[PDB]
């Protein structure tokens, strides 16, 4: 409970100017790029084999398995800066926003700003713009450069709000069977956004379009780890409000999902990161 | 220096029986399934983006991602039964044989024979047989039978040879730059097989055909960890009779950590230090 992940509206200009250094670095170094494959390679791993349910989306494991992700992250970003701890970003109040493409979140100094319609939604501000940030395909191969093009879909035209995390909040169980994109009452289910879909999770990749509209993809852009860190919030939130509530399932799910099976690409299990204050850090 | 990882034609129908049980049951549990992924995944991670290698192949770190690979299935075995240990096929005597799909490997109470050819060269024989064995194709869903070929093909008729070996182990340098499909006076690309390709690995896959012929959907297939397994010891062999250390591509370097994992050629390159001996 030592590192404090903050909320991006909350970062001074060195801490903004330290974090995309460092990720800068790690994309350098050739790290960045093992974090995108494993989240192309969990989603390939059906549990059981063909289902929807894979090792990160879809299923129960949907939470620990990012979380542990999240982990690695920042430890990887501390072996750079030891100063520097994964922030959050918390569009549930950019929502409130008229136009939430005016949060600081998406200033040059930081996330850079949305697509350009004139090259093909290519983003060419900020750190991360063309030229200066490489992609890569599901394939593993070059793609040529971010992409955003917030809110233009029919199916997610905002971002989700504040009453949507406070109603999730307010779920009794972590996941009801069958654990998948069907459950019922599930905080987890309702964190992804299955439930009228997208809401909330799948609602946010949908709004910043671009890479983070597809999830093999999604990784691409830097946007995604502050995304996940405030799902991570969220739900580390419902394990506080929820202490008599624990993990499903604990047994007799399909292998991958259960509370303490692999999280695949892995060796860690769900209860592995069940406690996220144990992790050493806290929001 | 002490679990012992036996010739397949040294196996006695105990060990056979109970190697086969020990797979049935990683499958059944849904741990085998990772190890197709985890080698599907690494055929996907290119060292760098836009270039012919990958992770696991085409690279230096082919043979040391192999080894880490084959170390933890057999550590999941062991798991299972503590007894069995993963034996290899030592394919250069096969080669010799006037018909090396009669090898005992082959047999209805091991690895079952080569496909049958009116079934579409679906494998009808065997404890890996279709109905009795689940594949997945490369998009990680179901496809349905096992499958195998034996020398179908113009470039893979044969088997390597005990001199394709010999002459491999003569290699001085474990690896050359470019540290890819072209490199010359390579260890490590002579045994992937890529000099006078397809040679030794690469042609061993060529030459069982079927889930085998291609790499990205190979580990559906048994004998892929035991064919690897010979690999593993060929390199054994040259160890006893790295590059490039640093600077070259990220993923390949001594130090380097081998996608998917965390752990890096170093860590693996004294098999012994392991817990095992051929
Ligand atoms: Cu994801
Ligand atoms: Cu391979």
């Amino acid at each position: 409970k030592y590192r404090v992940r903050k909320n991006v509206l909350h970062l001074t200009d060195t801490e903004k100017r330290d974090f995309v250094r460092t990720v800068l670095i790690l994309k350098e170094k050739g790290i960045y790029d093992r974090y995108i494959a494993w989240h192309g390679a969990a989603g390939k791993f059906h549990t059981p084999p063909g289902s929807d349910r894979n090792a990160a989306h879809m299923s129960s494991a949907f939470l620990p398995w990012h979380r542990e992700y999240l982990l690695r992250f920042e430890r990887d970003l501390q072996s750079i800066n030891p100063e520097v701890t994964l922030p959050y970003w918390e569009w549930e109040t950019d929502a409130q926003m008229q136009d939430p493409s005016q949060s600081q979140i998406w200033s040059a100094d930081f996330m850079g700003g949305n697509g350009n319609p004139i090259k093909d939604f290519i983003v060419d501000t900020g750190p991360f713009a063309a030229g200066r940030w490489t992609t890569i395909d599901e394939q593993g191969n070059p793609s040529g450069g971010l992409k955003r093009n917030f809110g233009a879909t029919k199916e997610a035209p905002t971002l989700p709000t504040r009453d949507d995390v406070l109603n999730a909040l307010k779920i009794t169980q972590y996941d009801t069977p069958p654990w998948d994109m069907t459950s019922q009452n599930s905080f987890r289910n309702q964190l992804e956004g299955f439930i009228n879909g997208p809401q909330l999770h799948n609602r946010v990749h949908r709004w910043v379009g671009g890479q983070m509209g597809v999830v093999p993809t999604a990784p691409n852009d830097p946007v995604f780890f502050l995304h996940h860190a405030n799902v991570d919030r969220i739900w580390a939130v419902w394990q506080i409000i929820h202490r008599n509530q624990n993990y499903q399932p604990m047994k007799n799910g399909p292998f991958g999902q259960n509370f303490r099976d692999p999280m695949y690409p892995w060796n860690t299990t769900p209860e592995d990161v069940m406690n996220h204050r144990k992790l050493g850090y806290v929001y």
